[PDB]
């Protein structure tokens, strides 16, 4: 499920670009 993991990681990183990574 590496493809699905990469999808979630991409959107988490996008969220972090506006809201931080905490």
């Amino acid at each position: 499920m590496e493809f699905v993991a990469k999808l979630f990681k991409f959107f988490k990183d996008l969220l972090g670009k506006f809201l931080g990574n905490n």
